[PDB]
Formats: C-alpha cells, structure tokens, sequence
C-alpha cells in the first residue's frame, strides 16, 4: 500500500553519515558565500569542491495599484437666481470633478432676497463645494500578498543548481540541504504602501476604502490617468440670510485635505526603505535594506552517501487548465480549475499550483487518484495580462487563463 | 541544590548516538507519513518498527460571536402637529428598532405652517430617520486568540503515542522528538471574521466597536435573535419651510448602508478559505487549505540509548481552583486563582494552566515552593458554559469555575 | 580573492565531532538552566564544567510617549448681544482650552430677538461648545519598534560569557552555540499602548492620529503637562428661535467622550500583562508573563575541536559619526552618516549600526572597501538625549549625534 507524498521538502539523514553542518543567523539584507574543499578523511586523494552562494532576501508583494493620491483645496461658492428651478441654471462648479451641491429651491423670502428679488417660495440658492488646486502627491498600492525569498546556488562537485527559496522552505539536493527559517512583521496584507517620489515609502494601515471622507488618508484618488474617486463631505451647509442681500452659503465640515492632515502628523506613520526595486503590473519586488532583520540558515552536507529525499516518488502528472473564476488585483481572489492526470501510482499526495512566468499565486494540497482529477486552486494577485497556468513543481500546463478585473 | 524545571520541552542528545533525523518544510495543509524498519547496523536480527503520522495544520480561534450584520434601507419621515408638545403624539417610526428623531417643538411660523395652522411658537414638527427592509447578510466573530497545531502520532516498537502539538512546541518521547516551527501572518487578534453563507469568509480589520456610524462595516448588528445595536446617524436634519405648506424634513448625512458600501469595494477586503470547520460556543476550528503556507518539521530518532528528557523531574503537584475574576468572550480576559501543592522537591519551575476539556486558555510560569502555593493564571476565551480548571501538564483539578459574561 | 563577511552569526561543525545538542521549545516567560560535567569518553581523567543560564524573554519597545488621554464632559453655552460684532464681546468658554465656537453675526430677527432687542441684521448670537470636568485616564505610547531577546550566559571550563541574544540571532563561542528562533504576534508597529494605572495595559489599533474627533480613542490628549490637542466636533449648531425670546444654541453631533465609548465596549479591546517594567525616555522594557508563548532553543556543544566561526575575519574597522538627519520618537526615523575605515582586507561585508548605551536603533549591511567609506544607517527610536554612535559589533565611535524632535 504505497502512499506517495511530495509535499515534504527536505531530507532523511543518518547523523553519523553527515560530514558538515552550517547553522547561523544571517542579516536579511546580506548575501553569504561558503567555499570549501571536502577532502576524504585522509586515506584518499579525491576532493570535492563545495560552493554555496546565498543572495540577499527579496520581498515580493502582489498589489493592487490604487493610482495617485491628491492634495487639493476645498472651495465654496454660491449661485442665486430669483426665479426658476435649480436645474434651469448651470453652476460654476459643474466642470469640477469633485463637487458637492446643496439646493435651496423655492425657498426665497423677504429677509433673504436681494433688493431686485420680490420672490417668495421661488427660484434657487445653490451652494457648491468643489476641490481645486489639485496636485498628485504619491502613488498608492494595496498589499494583497507578501512573500520573502533568497536565491540559493549550490555547487557540489560538477553538480550546480540555483533555486529561489521561499522563507520557510528548503533547497534539496542529493548532497546538500539548505533550509531558511524566518519571520518578518513589517508589512501586512491590506496595508497600503505610499510612494511619494521616484528609495522608500510609507505604510498606511487605515487608508480609506468603503468610506472616504475629505481629510482621510486616501481621500482624493485617481485610479488611472483621468477620473477621480471623490471623497464625501459629511458637514452641513447653511444659507446665511439678510434683508436686501444675496444669500451666502457656509459649510461647517472639515476643510483640510487628507494629505495636509497626514503631513501635519507625519511622524505617526511608518516609513520603509527599498533597494533595487522592480515595479511590474500589480507587483512590486525589492530588497529591504533594514539590517536589523535576520533569518536562520541551516546547511547540511553529506559527501558520500546520498540524502533520502523525503519527497521522492515515481508518480507522473499531466496538467491542463479547465476554467477560472474571480479576479486579479483583488483580496478576494480567483479560483483556477485544473484537470490533472496521475499515472504510475494509485494515489499521490502533492500540491497543484496556479502560476505564471515562474511566479506562484496559489496552491492546493490534494491526494490525486490514478487517472483524471479535477483540482481547484485558490489564488490571489496577478494582473490583466496574467495567464494563470496549472503547475506541479517546475512543470506547467501549455496555456493559462485570464482572471477578471476587480472593482467593476 | 536542585533547580527542577519542566518548561523545557525537548531533549539532550549525543549526535554520535543518534540514528535518524528528518528535517523538512511541509505544506501546512498536507499530512505526512513516515514508515521505516530500524535494523541493527548489521550484527543483529532485531528490527524496530517506526511509524510517524503528522496531520494537517489546524487553526483554533477563540472568538466572541457578534451576531448578525444586517443590510437595510434608511427612510425619512415627517410628522407635523399644529399644537401640543412632541411627546403628546405617537410617531410612525416608534416601532422601528433603529430610529433617530429630531423635534422642532414650539417653532411654528407663518411661512412654515400649513393653511389650517395659525400657530406661532406652538406644536411640533417631528423628523424621523428609521431603518427598514432589514436583512441579515452574515455572522461576525471577533478574534480573541489564534493558535495553530498539528496532531502527531508516533509508534516506536510497541510504544504508540498521539499528541496535539502546538506550532513552536515539541513532541517528546524516549526515542523520538518531533518539533514544529512556523509562523503565519494571516489572522490577527482583534480582526473580525465575517461568514456570508453556510467554505470561507472575509477578514475585516476595522469593524466598528466603540463608534458605529451608518455606513461602517458592522454598522447594524443584532448580537442575538432579537435586539439591534443601532448605528449613529451623524448628519443633520433640516426643516424645509414654505407658506401654507406642511414642513418637510431633510437629512444630509450618509444614506448608504455599510453592507452596500463594503460590497461596492469588496475587492479591498481579504478572503480566506476553510475546510472541515467546527463551530462551538465562542470557538471556531478549521483547516486552512491555503497550500502556499509551510511550516518546519524536525524529527530526531535514537534507537538504542534514550534521549535525555530536559523536563524530567521528580516533583509532584496537586491542584484546585480557588477563585476567578473577569470574563469569557473578552479581549481583556479572566484570571483564575489556583491553589497548588508541591511535594518531593524544594522548588519547581513549571507552568500552571487554565484549561477546560483539553483546551488551554492561559498559562503562568512559576517557581513553586514545597507545600502550598497560590498561582494566578491570566486567560482569554471560553464561553458561559466553560469551567476553567487549574492544570499541570495533562493533569487537572476536579472542578473548574465559570467566568462572567462580557459586554454587560 | 578573499571575500570576508561577518554577517553570518553561527558555526560550521562536523556532526561526528560534536558532543552534545540540546533542542527544545521553552516557555517564553521561563528561564532555563543546564549544568553538566563533560567527561572524556572514558580513557581520561579530565572533565569540563558546562553551565548555561538562559533568562526569560524580554520585550523592548521603542515608543513615542503621547502623554495622557482625558475623559471629559462636552458642554454647550449661548451668548447673545443685541448690537456689535462678535469679537467685540468676550465669551465664557474663552478660557476653555478645547472649545468650538459658531457665530450668528448680524442675523438678528423679529421672531428670534429677546423683548429688549429691536435689532435686525445686527449684533451676535454666539454658540459655544467646550470640554470641562477633564480628568486624565491613562498614559499612551505609540509603538515604533518591537524586539524580543533573552540574556544567555555560558560557562565552558574557565571561559564565561554573557550576551543579550535577540530572537532569531545566535550566541557564538569556540565550544558552544546557542540559537533562539521564535515569532510573536501580539504587538505591532503603530499600535498604541495605554496604561490606565501605576501590571498591564490595553492595545489600541486605531488610536486617532491625523483626524481626532470627539468620541475617538485618543480624542482628548495632553502631549505634556499643560496643553491639549483638542478633538474636532463634526456636528452642527442650530440657533433655536422664538418671538421675544433669547436665541438658544443646540449641537447635533456626538456628546459622549472617547473614554466613555471605549469603556462601554471595553471587552472589544486586547489587554496585555507586564512584569518588571522599566520605563525610560521613549522606551519601555518588560517581561511578558503570557505563559502560552514559546520560543525554540538550540544548543550545540563541541568539547575538543573548536567550531568554525562563520564570521571569523582579520578585517579591522575604525568608526566615527559624520552627520545625522531626521527625528527620534518617529515612525519615519533618522539617518546616521558614518565614516568607516577598513584595514587588513581589500573588502569586508559586515553591518554598521546606530547605537547608544548598548541599544541598537538601526543597521546597514555594507561591503566596505579598504580605506575610507561613507555609510548611511537608517534608524528609528531614541529620545532627545540620545547620542547615536556608529558601531561595529561591540565597538562604537567616541561620540554620537542627537536627532531632531518629532511633531514640530
Ligand atoms: C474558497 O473561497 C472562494 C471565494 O468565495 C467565497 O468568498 C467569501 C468572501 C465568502 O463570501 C464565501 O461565502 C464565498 O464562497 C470560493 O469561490 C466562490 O464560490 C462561489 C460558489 O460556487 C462562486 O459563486 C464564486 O464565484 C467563487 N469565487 C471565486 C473567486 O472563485 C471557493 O468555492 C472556496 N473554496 C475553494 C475550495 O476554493
Ligand atoms: C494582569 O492583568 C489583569 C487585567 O487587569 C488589567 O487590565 C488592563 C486593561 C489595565 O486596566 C490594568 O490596569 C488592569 O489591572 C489584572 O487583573 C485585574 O486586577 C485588578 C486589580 O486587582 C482587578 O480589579 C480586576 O478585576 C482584575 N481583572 C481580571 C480580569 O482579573 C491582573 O492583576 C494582572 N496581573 C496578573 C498577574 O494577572
Ligand atoms: C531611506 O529613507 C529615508 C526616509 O526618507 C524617505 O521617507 C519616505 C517617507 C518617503 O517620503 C521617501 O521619498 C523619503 O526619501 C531617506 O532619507 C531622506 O532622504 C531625503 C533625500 O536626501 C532627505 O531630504 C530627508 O531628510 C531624509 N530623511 C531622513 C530621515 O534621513 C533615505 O535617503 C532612504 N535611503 C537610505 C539609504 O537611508
Ligand atoms: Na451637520
């Protein structure tokens, strides 16, 4: 009764038949190199070159680009007409993308009309808030997923292999195991990253989403080139009245933009630094130069007898996509349906992944049965050009599918 | 001078006298099985069956059930009377559980009265907001504590032992040690989990607590079957006036429910998936099928000579509860006071726990002295039926105590 | 081609030439002691005393002290004058530190004047909100950085060395390595800690920063002894009018303080406990007595042949500060510029740190070249009396520089 399983990434070893162990805490922002000649314990003349290169920790963040945050000024105007409905007249702020209008229609009165207006219960006083002097101040990105990794290269004799190793995963070969164990608590899913310039940025934990009011972090956004998502103005208008005098609008809510309020208490917010940053559609990768952070590296070497590869198996997998639902750029995510054929084993416990161009976006552990299988993989991230493929290890299907856009 | 201590869960070993080590990164949502015949290095005919089963990672979340979130419609009504105080008259919205009333009392005026009202400084115009078309949309739970674990079963020869091993704890036996090391950053204390249907849910990081305004996530709640916690309506009423016309109420605040605002930007929020979910009073357990997450497993085996159990000791403990204060279902928590008797040792460094039905809710490290000790254990979680017992290892007192209800 | 690197904290070992390994999960709030006589495998009479003391986990939090949070009562007053501008008259609330005034100037009317006021379009009705019955309820601190550590002391023979070991770092010596691996998810950067009394506190994840409205957690603050940061009052005033009657002000916004609203739902918030707490300027250190938390300890001992110290090198470093910019007590932080001289190596990969009085606030990994180097170190934390020095390992420059104050 075989119960094949390749979800274990690592090795079985006999401590007596192991020749070298390196165990250390490494600065996350530092590389590490190890070179050694493994010579046979005396009683031979055969040496083996061991060369290990571990690269700096990289962070990869799947994001939704939120566009630009703007600074601006809130202006208030008044438009009065003696007679006629409010829609009968066009107002100065009508061209303003972000405006809030309150109408005082059919409400003219003797002690609130100008001298040329004998109207009672007629016409319109229109109050108008609008944003102007708009200026973009930064680009904002919503964090969907966070993963850290190091590229690990191992030469043992003439064998040479490089792999990108995720934090809390292991590099496995016949003679060398490299495991990385770490934790970082700097960034969280749902955080919003703000980049003010063309070095670093700020983390916002409460960027407005379902309610944006003027004054909030993220209050005035342009998701793309043209078109604002305008904030709410929660305050009230008042029509200030006087005899023989044109009505005057007033607004009693907050008048200070979110950018100004944030900049007035900027020390309340967390900055981060970046090095060698790589923006792609809905993804950002960089190396965090924070030298206070460390991760744990263990390297185990057996010179003569091979490690037992704990995921070794004779099972063979064929893959193709069937369908997809859900969205890229979304915290809710997508589901990729894969048709997976298993041969050479009655059952096989493994993981099927949703990947594109060697980036993984989701994975499902599954016990496959001999023959055809239908496997659903939940994923998050990607962009409109992503074709998510069904993958097993380094092997992927011939095509992938596109997910739908978010925020439709 | 003995200084006995059982807070260390693990073993002392001599690397030469160890026979097998398995070290690997395991998919959190996958089980793992290892079977091997340990044969004596040649020069014997005695083999030992080793059988290790590691089950999928389970999450256990102590929660406070918040009841149902509702969608609804905000309606506005007006009730006018020529004469009499506002309390003299009953208003249509008085049966509505969530209503906001503003009275314009003794404020009648010539240009704001109907034709049959010669009142000046009399009567009442009543403005009334109320919620209607209410519908529950989901069940919400406040996270109090999060713990991950795997069930680990080890057979070595005829010895067979199963234990639930918390992440970052170790399974210890005479011949086998299994340590699990991991980190997960998906859920946080204070997060609110929302389940919309009877598969998965959403994480909210800003569900309203001390201030709920209409439009907030969590704005309209029913903590149990009947009875709403109504949201605030922060906007203002206006009495629109006209000659020979009944006053008309207006409200200038947000009119869109929190559910609609959240659903309009649903991609801003994080989903999670679940498998084999088990709801009990104030607790939820499930297996997260997110195959992207991994933890580290180390297994060490000595075939001949026993491990040194680092927590081995001759101390003996008797336990009983004395008192309790504080609350279940609460982020502030409770304190269990235990009377603990130590014999066979002058002192003993150990942990006393507050547990019920093999779930732990709190623990206190303490150096006990020979004879009686009073130990206070801080805990969080549980429900009204919980009887928290004083526990040491797998041993517990004969009865437990109930904590008080939260939110009284 | 030498590529010296001391960023790896750990050892190379030959598993056959290692004599003892202790591997265990330790209660975070517990100490651990190991004592053993290492005797030569028989065939000698030379023993070595091994004595290891591991102290309880300490948390060190760099913070910005926010001052005291206050409870208070919101009061509303009215001041009317028949004639003259509003600034012509002094109002009762003018001495109140937190007050909100709305003026109804030149708006007198027949049906809204007292009997002695024949004014039309004159004088002033002044509405005044003010806070009174103020009382401090707690001291608040903004988390800037969080680090955990254990003090580790190792005696091997006559060698005795104590070091404070950060979580996820290693103690390295010729014969003993001690590595600590752990994760904790209780506190987060940007959390606000509130201490109500002189034992424990509460965690707030949404303490108001860029917008404080009355009713918010953190709404009424005094950053120091005298001087309040007053909250906004987002509601509206109304002037209630009547014939031959003095105008009466009304306010329709929230009237309940943030302290009362939080205390009304206190079970929604997370408490923490403390032991042996040490407040210093902009820093708090304590031992968390939460016995449910554990970390992983590995101890490796070689009795005869020394470990290969993976950071061993012949490079020599001289250090001095050059300049500084940025702020203490700030989530944005500071940058220390150091002049670093490298000799005895063509290049050296290492870390330069910004430290004061054996507390580190920042670190930069850098490949130094022979001769002079300019290295910028990003840091966070400290206080006005901090002199941040350039440091390498345990070696620091002769002076340090002060950063600027935050929130100016
Ligand atoms: C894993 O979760 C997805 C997400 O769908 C869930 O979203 C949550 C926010 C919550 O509302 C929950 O009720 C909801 O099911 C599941 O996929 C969804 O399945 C439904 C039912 O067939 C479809 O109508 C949705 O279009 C579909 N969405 C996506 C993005 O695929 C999924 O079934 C669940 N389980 C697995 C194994 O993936
Ligand atoms: C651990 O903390 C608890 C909780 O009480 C604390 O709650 C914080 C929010 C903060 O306000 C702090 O000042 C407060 O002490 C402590 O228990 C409390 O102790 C007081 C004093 O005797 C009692 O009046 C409370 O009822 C009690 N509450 C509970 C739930 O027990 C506790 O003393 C402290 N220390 C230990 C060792 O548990
Ligand atoms: C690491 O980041 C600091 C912080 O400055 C950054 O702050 C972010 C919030 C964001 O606005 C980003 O654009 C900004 O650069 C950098 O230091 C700053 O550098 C500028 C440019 O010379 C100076 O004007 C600032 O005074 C200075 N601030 C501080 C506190 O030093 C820094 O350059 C960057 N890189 C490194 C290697 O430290
Ligand atoms: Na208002």
């Amino acid at each position: 009764t075989p119960v094949w399983n390749d979800n274990a990434h690592g090795v079985g070893s006999v401590p007596m038949h192991t020749d070298l162990e390196l165990d250390f805490s490494l600065t996350s922002s530092s590389k590490y190199t190890y070179r050694r000649k493994l010579t046979n314990p005396l009683e031979e003349a055969q040496s083996i070159d061991l060369h290990i290169e571990i690269e700096e920790q990289t962070i990869g963040v799947d994001v939704h680009a939120l566009g630009h945050w703007f600074d601006g000024r809130l202006n208030l105007k008044t438009s009065f007409h003696c007679y006629g409905a409010c829609t009968k007249y066009e107002y100065p702020w009508h061209t303003a993308k972000c405006h809030y209008e309150r109408d005082y229609q059919y409400e003219t009165s003797h002690g609130c009309n100008p001298s040329d207006c004998p109207g009672v219960g007629t016409g319109c006083t229109a109050c108008g808030l609008y944003l102007d002097q708009l200026k973009p101040v930064g680009s904002a990105y919503k964090i969907i997923t966070i993963r850290y990794s190091r590229r690990v290269c191992v030469q043992f004799g003439e064998e040479n292999l490089c792999k990108i190793i995720d934090m809390n995963d292991c590099f496995v070969s016949r003679h060398v195991k490299v495991c990385i164990i770490g934790t970082v608590s700097k960034f969280s899913q749902g955080d919003t990253l703000l980049f003010f310039g063309p070095g670093g940025g700020l983390i916002f934990k409460h960027w407005c989403t379902s309610t944006c009011q003027f004054g909030d972090p993220g209050d005035i956004m342009s998701p793309r080139d043209k078109g604002f998502l305008c904030p709410e103005f929660p305050g009230s208008f008042r029509k200030k009245c006087n005899f023989a005098t044109t009505p005057i609008c007033e607004y009693d809510g907050n008048m200070v933009s979110g950018y100004k309020k944030v900049m007035a208490t900027i020390d309340s917010f967390q900055s981060f630094n970046t090095s060698t940053m790589h923006f792609t559609d809905e993804r950002i990768e960089w190396k965090d130069p924070d030298g206070m952070l460390r991760d744990h590296i263990n390297i185990l070497v057996t010179k003569d007898i091979d490690f037992d590869n704990l995921g070794e198996n004779p099972c063979k997998i064929g893959l193709q996509t069937s369908s997809i639902e859900g969205a890229w750029g979304s915290g809710v995510g997508f589901t990729l349906t894969c048709l997976v054929s298993l041969t050479e084993c009655p059952t096989f416990l493994t993981s099927i992944k949703a990947c594109d161009k060697a980036i993984c976006y989701g994975a499902e552990s599954v016990t496959l049965t001999r023959g055809q299988n239908t496997v659903k993989v939940s994923g998050k991230g990607g962009h409109s050009g992503s074709t998510f493929r069904c993958c097993h290890g380094e092997d992927c299907s011939q095509i992938g599918l596109h997910a739908a856009a978010p925020h439709l």
